[PDB]
């Protein structure tokens, strides 16, 4: 599965390469490197470097049954 890189904790970008983290806000992950650093996308154009140990996918296998 890929796009479901979820902010979770929040994160502030002063320049530009490096994109911010919008707790809240399901990210779109576009490139990997490593499981720190990776690069997704914010909403409809703005992307960048983005931490993904600040986001979170689909949470493992919690919801499963869902409920």
């Amino acid at each position: 599965g890929s796009e479901i890189v979820v902010a979770m904790y929040d994160f502030q970008a002063t320049e530009a390469h490096d994109l911010r983290l919008e707790r809240g806000q399901e990210y779109i992950i576009l490139e990997k490197n490593d499981l720190h650093w990776w690069r997704a996308r914010d909403k409809y154009g703005s992307e960048g470097y983005i931490p993904s140990n600040y986001v979170t996918g689909k949470k493992s296998n919690n919801l499963d049954q869902y409920d």
